[PDB]
DNA sequence: CACAAGTGAGGGATCA
DNA sequence: GTGATCCCTCACTTGT
């Protein structure tokens, strides 16, 4: 199976649709402090473990890599 | 501005 | 549709 998209292959459609999901670039989760939006909840809260070291964090909207 | 090295966000996996 | 986790990537970032 794979994606009209990448062309990456996926060993199961369950696993190739959640790959098609992560297409549409959903940023559901933004953090409350410099607003970075964030694809996973896990990205998140492994964000603000560097907000407890430095005091003064602001990163750029980094791109997506696939489309 | 190339270049290396350190950095952290994106995204693949199995599983409840 | 979640999401949690383990982890490897690779674009930014920094320094030379
Ligand atoms: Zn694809
Ligand atoms: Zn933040």
């Amino acid at each position: 199976h794979f994606c009209q998209i990448c062309g990456k292959t996926f060993k199961a459609v369950e696993q190739l649709r959640v790959h098609v999901r992560r297409h549409k670039g959903v940023r559901k989760f933004e953090c409350t402090e410099c607003g970075y939006k964030f694809t996973r909840q896990a990205h998140l809260r492994r964000h603000m473990e560097i907000h407890d070291r430095v005091e003064n964090y602001n990163p750029r909207q980094r791109k997506l890599r696939n489309l």
